[PDB]
């Protein structure tokens, strides 16, 4: 189950993963400077980030406004105006989620960057002060191979790696919406790994890891190679 607020590693992972899933987009460079143009790839990039931050409720097709407000409160940022526009059900499309949130973004850019660690100084400070989280510039394998982290406190083999690959969350529950298609893992294959993982504790992590690797032996290697900055 997802934890709130989101930390600077968790927000960074959401931005970077969604950028990789749209890496051929015309507007990629604009996203890097916190500009979100009105085009289809940007619409779906925005939906992806809301989802990967844990702030899109797939059951009711609505933003988790309670958790968005919690992010601001926990970061000591004033709640912005225009929350009504971002609230309520969408029709599920990227276009609708973009249209509901673009003015909220445009009208609060720097407060949003503060709340979601989108400023280099604030992110750097979080990472320096949270040394038990994988640092920027360090591979998942190298970080998780240290301090016996892969044991997960117990007898596991991939407890840390499965978390940083976002196969499981902090509760060792599978992340159901993870998209590994470009790595050669279809939605059906990933779903089968989720289903295979009544397991308990870090054994969920190990089962996810071993199942993904069985489907494609390079998929997790590619994530590890991408992992210094995701
Ligand atoms: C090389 O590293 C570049 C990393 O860039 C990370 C920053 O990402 C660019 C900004 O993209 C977004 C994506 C979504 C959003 C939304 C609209 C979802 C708002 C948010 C993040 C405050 C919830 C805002 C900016």
């Amino acid at each position: 189950m997802w934890r709130y607020p989101r930390n600077a590693d968790q927000t960074f992972w959401a931005f970077r993963t969604c950028q990789r899933q749209s890496e051929g987009a015309k507007s990629l460079r604009e996203w890097y400077r916190w500009n979100l143009p009105n085009d289809e790839d940007t619409h779906c990039y925005v939906k992806c980030v809301w989802l990967h931050l844990g702030l899109y409720n797939e059951q009711n097709k609505s933003l988790r406004v309670d958790r968005i407000m919690e992010q601001f409160n926990s970061r000591s940022v004033a709640i912005p105006g225009g929350i009504n526009t971002i609230s309520g059900p969408t029709d599920g499309t990227c276009k609708d989620i973009y249209d509901k949130t673009i003015n909220f973004f445009n009208n609060n850019v720097n407060d949003l960057r503060t709340a979601f660690y989108g400023i280099k100084k604030l992110s750097d400070e979080w990472f320096t002060q949270n040394s038990n989280t994988k640092p920027k510039g360090t591979k998942i394998s190298d970080f998780c191979n240290a301090e016996n982290r892969e044991k997960g406190g117990a007898d596991c083999q991939h407890a840390c790696s499965a978390y940083y690959y976002r196969l499981v969350d902090e509760d060792n529950e599978p992340i159901h919406f993870r998209n590994l298609n470009i790595l050669g893992i279809t939605d059906e294959q990933f779903a089968s790994c989720v289903k295979a993982s009544n397991k308990q504790g870090c054994k969920v992590a190990d089962t996810m890891y071993n199942c993904v690797e069985k489907h494609n032996s390079q998929a997790l290697k590619i994530l590890d190679n991408q992992s210094p900055t995701y």
